[PDB]
């Protein structure tokens, strides 16, 4: 159930809270439109998973699902979180590379299946079925990876070193973290309870903070998000 | 209730599944931004419609609403499925017919009135209040009709032969698809119950891979989506 | 409970409706796509607070939740019309005065989560976290309405004379109409229930049409949105 993870639950509320205060307090003086746009996007991620952080550890955006043959601990906000956070991370790595709209289209849209998939397999009561939409969001996970990857980085060749290079840390960076999700997520609660929902929470936590505060510090503390 | 109609799912399923397929290996060596849009756009309408049948078919976009004096089945799916899958299509019409933002904005305005609306109505105890919402909806999607019909024709006249005359093949048959829609509701389930949820499934089956895979089909096998 | 709030409802209903009904025979001779733009954003405002607020008067918009030590009557249907209502409004703002994306993008970030974040609050069963939301969400709302009043003007001092005016004009009612809404959910059914149901639902009916209607008049009826 939810409880003893309110720990890691409370440590990403607060680490999220400050991360979206310290951008805030970074892109004041900003006048550059470019930048602007950068830190735009970047600010509000963490902004979201804030509030959704703050809705796990007050028990709101916990709910119980049955399944294989008890009541299970979901924390649903976690896909309201994602809904709007990985479509932003995505339009960052999409400017600094400047995507076609087509491309950009794409991913949204792929992106907004693996979300929307994975939600629907979390709230799932026949427990082999959940397995098929791990399936299919992890598939629509792997075609939004092999985007970035390969053709992003094509994309980023055209542009200035500090661009190029800035983009091949964050290429290398959401690559690694965001393929840990659907792993955790299989061996978590949410699938195989392999993991306690304890450490779960704790990997979780790991990786969402990772993903944007990191991915934001290494984006905002260079000179690529400039013209 | 849900479970004879079982086999119009699955059928759905696999034709959107495939549909999504082929459009997906077919887009894959275009270099044309122009081009590469449409293939985004059209791709994903299928790509949704797979996910929302698949819901179905397992259960999970199935629901039980109380209205008149019982219990009726209500396939939810369709409404998260057309949210965001009409706007895409009514996209495809736009970007081929080069039209304003202003007016795009309003399409994609009346359309998500048009499905939100009819959710509400689905989703209604009152059986008589179902009507109402049926009333305003419908009423939003003449409102779309009319601006494709009369409104972008006019826009496609200044195109080129071939966007033209694709244009004019895409307008009469979604003109005519989408029409179907309000009456197989009305007459349907979830309306005055004249025709089983078995021949409705059926009908919106039909409708919905026509509207679809059959509007891709002949948009992106034409010149159009070139410049 | 609702049932004696329901003249407000129905009075509100009326005047979206026909407030719709007027913006959109004004705008239908309308060739200038800026000002195209205007009508579609401006119209579309009226068009779902109609549907939402239809959604209340039938009694769709409404849920009970509990918290304190009783089933209060929570009108949800208020945060899906602000969800999409208040962003367009926003727009609005910043076409008139050529906002830059950036900021246009952490405005709408910004809006969903106050409205996102408010909802939250109104659904929580703890009776002390609905303020802790609350509170989250009025941050959002003054951050929203420090950029319109300092950031806003600005812009707006470099279009010409009607254009600066109008937006002046514009910018002091939702500044001033914006900021009572925390207030009277602060001390209305979803907070401190100091006001009753009765009155407070009439207090957002007289906020809700001056913010929409009354903007859209003052906006459509100035030769502002024309370039
Ligand atoms: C403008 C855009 C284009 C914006 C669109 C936003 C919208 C569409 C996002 C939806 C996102 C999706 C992914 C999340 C939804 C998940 C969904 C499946 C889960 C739904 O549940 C939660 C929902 C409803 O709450 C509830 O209210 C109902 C009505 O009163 C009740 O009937 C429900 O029961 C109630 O559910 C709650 O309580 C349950 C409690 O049960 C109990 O448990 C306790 C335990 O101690 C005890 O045992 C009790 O006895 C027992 O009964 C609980 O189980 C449930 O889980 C739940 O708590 O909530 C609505 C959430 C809201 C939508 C989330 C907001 C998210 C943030 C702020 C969004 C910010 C977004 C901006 C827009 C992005 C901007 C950037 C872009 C430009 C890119
Ligand atoms: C980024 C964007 C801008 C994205 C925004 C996305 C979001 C806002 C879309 C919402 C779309 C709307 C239109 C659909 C919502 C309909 C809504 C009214 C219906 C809600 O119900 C379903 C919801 C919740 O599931 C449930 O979990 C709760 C929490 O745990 C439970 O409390 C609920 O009870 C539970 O409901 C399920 O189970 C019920 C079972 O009851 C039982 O029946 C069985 C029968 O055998 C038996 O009798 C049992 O005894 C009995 O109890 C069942 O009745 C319910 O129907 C339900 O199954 O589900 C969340 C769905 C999720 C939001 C859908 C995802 C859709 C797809 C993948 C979206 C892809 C979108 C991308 C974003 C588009 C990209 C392109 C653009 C760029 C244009
Ligand atoms: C394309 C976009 C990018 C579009 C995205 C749209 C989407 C994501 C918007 C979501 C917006 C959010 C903010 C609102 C959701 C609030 C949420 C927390 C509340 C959820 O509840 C309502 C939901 C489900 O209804 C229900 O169906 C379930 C399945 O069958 C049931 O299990 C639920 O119980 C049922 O809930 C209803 O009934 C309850 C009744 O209980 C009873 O009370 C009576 C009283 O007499 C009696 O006591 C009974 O005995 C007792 O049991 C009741 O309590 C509940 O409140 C509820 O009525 O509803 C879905 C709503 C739908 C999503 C709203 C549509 C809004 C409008 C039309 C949107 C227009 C938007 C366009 C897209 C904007 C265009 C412009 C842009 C370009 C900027
Ligand atoms: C614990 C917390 C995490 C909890 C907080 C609750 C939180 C959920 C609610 C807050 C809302 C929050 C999500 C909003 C995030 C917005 C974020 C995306 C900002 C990114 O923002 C980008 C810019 C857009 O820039 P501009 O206005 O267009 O500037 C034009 C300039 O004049 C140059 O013109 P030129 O090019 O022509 O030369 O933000 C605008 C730039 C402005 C000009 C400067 C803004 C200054 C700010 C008002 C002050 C910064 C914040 C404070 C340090 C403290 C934060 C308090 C919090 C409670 C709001
Ligand atoms: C080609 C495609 C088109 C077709 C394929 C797609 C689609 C069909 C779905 C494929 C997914 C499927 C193989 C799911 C596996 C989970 C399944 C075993 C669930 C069993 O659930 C029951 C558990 C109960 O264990 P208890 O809690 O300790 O008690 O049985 C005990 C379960 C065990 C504990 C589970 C061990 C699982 C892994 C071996 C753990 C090791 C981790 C992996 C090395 C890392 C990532 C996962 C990898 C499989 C991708
Ligand atoms: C049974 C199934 C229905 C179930 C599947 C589950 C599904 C729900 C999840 C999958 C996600 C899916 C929704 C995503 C759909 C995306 C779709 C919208 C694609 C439309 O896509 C448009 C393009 C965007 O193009 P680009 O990258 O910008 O190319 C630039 C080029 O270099 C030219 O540059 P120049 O102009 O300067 O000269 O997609 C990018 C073009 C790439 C360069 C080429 C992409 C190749 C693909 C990786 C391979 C095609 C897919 C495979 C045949 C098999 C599909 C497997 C499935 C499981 C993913
Ligand atoms: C009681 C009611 C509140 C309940 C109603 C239910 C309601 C919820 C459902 C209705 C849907 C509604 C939300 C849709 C609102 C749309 C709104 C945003 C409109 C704003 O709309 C802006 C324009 C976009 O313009 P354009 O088509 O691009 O014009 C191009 C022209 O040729 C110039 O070209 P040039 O520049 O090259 O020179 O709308 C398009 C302009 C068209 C050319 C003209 C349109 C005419 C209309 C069809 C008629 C106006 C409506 C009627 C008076 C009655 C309304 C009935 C209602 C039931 C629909
Ligand atoms: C610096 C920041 C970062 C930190 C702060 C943010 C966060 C911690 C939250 C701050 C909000 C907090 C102070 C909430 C106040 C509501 C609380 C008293 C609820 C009590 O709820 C119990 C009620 C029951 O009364 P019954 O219905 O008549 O029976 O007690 C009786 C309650 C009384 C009736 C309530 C009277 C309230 C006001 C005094 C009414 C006057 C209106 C104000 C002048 C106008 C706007 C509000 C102003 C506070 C902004
Ligand atoms: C906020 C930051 C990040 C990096 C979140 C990204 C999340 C994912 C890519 C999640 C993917 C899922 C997959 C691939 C399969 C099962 C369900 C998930 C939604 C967890
Ligand atoms: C995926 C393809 C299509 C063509 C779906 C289009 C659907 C509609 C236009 C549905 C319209 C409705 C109306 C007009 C009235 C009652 C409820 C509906 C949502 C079914
Ligand atoms: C349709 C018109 C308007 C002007 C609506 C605007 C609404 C808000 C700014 C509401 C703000 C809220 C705050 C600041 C705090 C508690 C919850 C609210 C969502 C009501």
């Amino acid at each position: 159930t939810g409880r003893p993870e309110w720990i890691w639950l409370a440590l990403g509320t607060a680490l999220m809270g400050l991360g979206t205060l310290y951008f805030l307090v970074k892109g004041m003086g900003v006048s550059d439109p470019d930048a602007k746009k950068f830190y735009a996007i970047t600010t509000l991620v963490p902004a979201i998973a804030f509030t959704m952080y703050l809705s796990m550890l007050l028990g709101y955006g916990l709910t119980m699902v049955p399944f294989g043959g008890e009541q299970n601990p979901i924390y649903w906000a976690r896909y309201a979180d994602w809904l709007f956070t990985t479509p932003l991370l995505l339009l960052d790595l999409a400017l600094l590379v400047d995507a076609d709209q087509g491309t950009i289209l794409a991913l949204v849209g792929a992106d907004g299946i693996m979300i929307g998939t994975g939600l629907v397999g979390a709230l799932t009561k026949v427990y082999s079925y959940r397995f098929v939409w791990w399936a299919i969001s992890t598939a629509a996970m792997l075609y939004i990876l092999y985007v970035l990857f390969f053709g992003f980085t094509s994309k980023a060749e055209s542009m200035r070193p500090e661009v190029a290079s800035t983009f091949k840390v964050l290429r290398n960076v959401t690559v690694v973290l965001w393929s840990a999700y659907p792993v955790v997520w299989l061996i978590g609660s949410e699938g195989a309870g392999i993991v306690p929902l304890n450490i779960e929470t704790l990997l979780f936590m790991v990786l969402d903070v990772s993903a944007k505060v990191g991915f934001g510090l290494i984006l905002l503390r260079s000179r690529a998000i400039f013209g």
